[PDB]
RNA sequence: AUUUUUUA
């Protein structure tokens, strides 16, 4: 897996990310955690985002 | 993390604590209600009535 | 923590409940649940139409 | 299965059908054949339609 | 795959110009160079790899 | 698999690529790596693109 | 373990 090391590194270092959704919505926050099918993105609140809804995960 | 170690406990906490949730769909529609039950593939969301939402249609689940 | 799909659809079918099936593109279909399997739901209104589950957002009584 | 008898009946009876795609396009023709993942729709030409792109198959 | 594979293989072997409609309505054109379970390689000016999950319809042009 | 050799050749030769997403957005960069589910695309940053959100990969 | 990252 490349996916898991990528997401874990972002999580560990609290890297600001943008998550672009397939419908054109852009979310921002930090990767709090993730598992097989979802990513927990935290900004003001923790929201569970389904991977099937995501196009890209983009660090800044 | 592996398997369902994030998703299942997240959804179960919402269900157990009867937390008002927003469920954003892939078409940008926001549903609201309480999580009555869920399985691997669907969530039963209760507001006025029970509706079966396919997880494949869901973008994001977050407390309201 | 068992399967929810077939019990939910079966109840709607058996009770003859008018349902709305919203698709992932927001289109709302209406009718009676006639039957269903692993992949599809047959929705009866003026005709029987076969709806792919992969395209369904929500099934709810109208 | 309910899918296979439904499509076989349309194919056998040469019923004019509408195939609605998830992107809102409506295709019309006759069910020529189908397998696990595709439906062949015949109008002036035979076109191969991926089931994943289809929302509903409706007699016209 | 008794329908899909022979349909695509006939297009490929006979080097038939095809149109591939994507789920976003974009129409690609070219000849099918090869395919596997998940992608189709489409050749026009260059070779591009098209994911089947993004394709609605394949038809001869 | 035709997919892996195609992506590997673009990666190894450091070919600038265009990745078109299913919503029509065009991403550009170099393929850094890929696995079953994702492609890591490098430009100003390394971003992770889910294959499910990709329509086409082509040299730019 | 009913297509919850995957040509129904
Ligand atoms: N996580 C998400 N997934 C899908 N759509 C979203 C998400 N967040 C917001 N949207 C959609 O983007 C649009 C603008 O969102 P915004 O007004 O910021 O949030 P809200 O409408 O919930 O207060 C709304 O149509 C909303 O449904
Ligand atoms: N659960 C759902 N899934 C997908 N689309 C939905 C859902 N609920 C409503 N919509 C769509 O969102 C748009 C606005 O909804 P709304 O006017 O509230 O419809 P309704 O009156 O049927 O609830 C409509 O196109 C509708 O079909
Ligand atoms: N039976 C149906 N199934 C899916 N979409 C439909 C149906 N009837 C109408 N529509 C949609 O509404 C309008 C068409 O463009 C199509 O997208
Ligand atoms: N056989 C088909 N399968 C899927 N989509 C189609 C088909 N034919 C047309 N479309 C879509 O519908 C839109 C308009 O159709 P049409 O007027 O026939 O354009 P064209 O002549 O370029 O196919 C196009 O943007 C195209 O993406
Ligand atoms: N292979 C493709 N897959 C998905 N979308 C595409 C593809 N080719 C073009 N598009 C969409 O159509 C638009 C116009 O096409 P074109 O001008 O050829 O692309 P470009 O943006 O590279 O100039 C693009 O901006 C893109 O949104
Ligand atoms: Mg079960
Ligand atoms: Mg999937």
């Amino acid at each position: 897996s490349l996916q898991d090391p990528f997401l874990n590194a972002l999580r560990r270092e609290r890297v600001p990310v943008s998550i672009y959704l397939v419908n054109g919505i852009k979310l921002q926050g930090q990767i709090e955690s993730f598992d097989q099918f979802v990513i927990l993105l935290k900004n003001t609140v923790s929201q569970m985002v389904y991977k099937h809804a995501i196009s890209t995960v983009v660090p800044s």
